[PDB]
């Protein structure tokens, strides 16, 4: 449950936070709109686990595995079982055109998986994830989970991804652009697109492969992006990076209440393991 | 309004936040439970003003001026008009035993003041602020304001205090203890008190002179503190720092969603103007 009466935390013994000692001096840990940017060292997971378990939090995880991408499900789900929200209630929603190709993955207690069949297939395909999350699953998600997390399938968990990410609305810093100036961001730059962002605007470049929030906020985001993509289709334009371009426009105009660092979306083959990353949590798998 | 549909921000031109450049390297800007700690340099007030004005936010400010403390009202209110939530809707609630001693202070547009008469007077006096904020003003605050801010009167505003503070629940770092280790904090240490905190617990020492949040969360806090103070009275014990001791116990067990730095509660006569304070926003007036 979100927003409901919160019982007291129990007594806990942990290191005192010290006002004159930053957790991290090498990175920005809060946005200019006072949203935490989540890096290792910024959170005490024991405190957060307590807070979220006291609310009996349920997290939904959506993932699409259409056509050949069903091959990625086994590693995705098996590593999610090792690293994603362990100890919390989790409901996986696997959207696929091949229900029989979903691997039988053994789940920990308090965790469940639903296979949701969708159509095979390009413009309706580009809008598929945003449309599916909003238009068709609206009522189900509201009844079943407190938060939704929406990720790419061509990925594996290598380390902890937990309740530190949960908040009304979050996006994730794209691993290729976190050091870039805004003029270099690959936002949609054509004013004829609903995703248009001028060269003097932009906070961050968020990747389309990991976003989430409360069910209400995720449905707001996905509905807005779906509607904007439909306008573009009607006007004969497709944004340069498809749903990611629209996600970036949305998060510019509706600031996220947390931002995940690139620990949460990394490609080691492409980008190595820089000093600023203490953990590589959720990482690209080769898709050639 | 809180928690309601949020319209898009307009286009804004402002400096890009840079991931590899902290706003502040000299202080902790986020707690281990991912609450921002509000210091100058951590927020873009233009973004925040936009967000809160788009919600037509109304802020209530409670202040008690009983017996000789009515003398502090003129400077308190006149400086609040210069610095507190300017541009936003503000409702001052002045609780006093001398309604006729409230100074006639000229208010900016969209701002109003209500004089609420209370009894003169020691144990019911110690609980007065927490009881008054909870038990008697519950319905009125819910109908009239979105956030409540609860402050001492023996104070003046010298610089901006604005919507950067607003959040479901906040406390303020006590200016005398922000560099102290938790064992040195003047928490109530007797296990016979409801305010008891052992020497190995505690995040911060919050001052009783500036706390706030949403109306719901402030009523939860003030009700809990009032109830705990009544238990102590029944058991023949008064906590070492009265309502502040109880506030500290509450905020240990119910973590605040922002923490205000000592910019927001300072005594220059006692503590000077240290390098870590870029602004002195709300400061002690002599009360001899
Ligand atoms: O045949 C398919 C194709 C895709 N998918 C699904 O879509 C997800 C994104 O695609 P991909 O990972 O290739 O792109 P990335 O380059 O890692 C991710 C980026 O590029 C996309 C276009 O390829 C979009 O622009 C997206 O917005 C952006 O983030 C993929 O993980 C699957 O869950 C599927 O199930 N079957
Ligand atoms: O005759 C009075 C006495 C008080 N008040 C009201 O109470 C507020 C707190 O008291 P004070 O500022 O003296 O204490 P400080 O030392 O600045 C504040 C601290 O000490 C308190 C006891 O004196 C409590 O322990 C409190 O919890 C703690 O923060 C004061 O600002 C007035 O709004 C009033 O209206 N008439
Ligand atoms: C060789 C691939 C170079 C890709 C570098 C930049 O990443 C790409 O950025 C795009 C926006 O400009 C869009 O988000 C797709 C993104 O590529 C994805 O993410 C990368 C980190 C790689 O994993 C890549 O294989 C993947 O397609
Ligand atoms: C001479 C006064 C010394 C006071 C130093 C510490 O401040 C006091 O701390 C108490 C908790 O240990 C409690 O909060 C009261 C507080 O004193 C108030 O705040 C100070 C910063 C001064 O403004 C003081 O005059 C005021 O009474
Ligand atoms: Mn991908
Ligand atoms: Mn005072």
């Amino acid at each position: 449950a979100i927003g409901e009466f919160m019982v007291s935390l129990p007594r806990m013994v942990y290191p005192q936070p010290k006002v004159l000692t930053p957790c991290r001096k090498d990175v920005l840990v809060v946005t200019p709109w006072l949203a935490p940017i989540v890096w290792e060292g910024t959170f005490n997971i024991d405190i957060l686990n307590e807070q979220f378990r006291l609310q009996n939090t349920t997290i939904g995880l959506t993932v699409f595995a259409i056509k050949k991408y069903v091959a990625f499900l086994k590693l995705f789900l098996e590593t999610a079982e090792k690293h994603f929200m362990v100890g919390h209630r989790v409901h996986y929603y696997v959207f696929t055109d091949q229900p029989a190709a979903v691997p039988r993955v053994t789940l920990g207690t308090g965790r469940q998986l639903s296979v949701l069949e969708v159509r095979a297939y390009w413009q309706d395909v580009s809008m598929r994830r945003m449309e599916m999350i909003s238009d068709f699953c609206e009522r189900r998600f509201l009844s079943e989970v407190d938060y939704l997390v929406c990720v790419d399938v061509d990925m594996e968990f290598r380390d902890h991804v937990g309740v530190e990410i949960l908040t009304p609305l979050f996006g994730t810093l794209h691993p290729s652009f976190y050091g870039s100036s805004r003029e270099a961001f690959t936002y949609e730059r054509r004013p004829q697109s609903q995703a248009y962002i001028p060269k003097d605007e932009g906070d961050f470049y968020y990747m389309g492969a990991f976003f989430g929030g409360s069910v209400q906020e995720v449905q707001r985001l996905t509905r807005a992006c779906h509607q904007a993509m439909m306008v573009d289709q009607a006007n004969g334009i497709e944004a340069v990076w498809h749903d990611e371009s629209h996600l970036n426009k949305y998060l510019l105009r509706h600031k996220p209440t947390k931002v995940l660092s690139p620990e949460y979306l990394w490609d080691q083959q492409l980008l190595g393991w820089p000093a600023v990353l203490r953990k590589l949590r959720f990482t690209a798998v080769p898709k050639n």
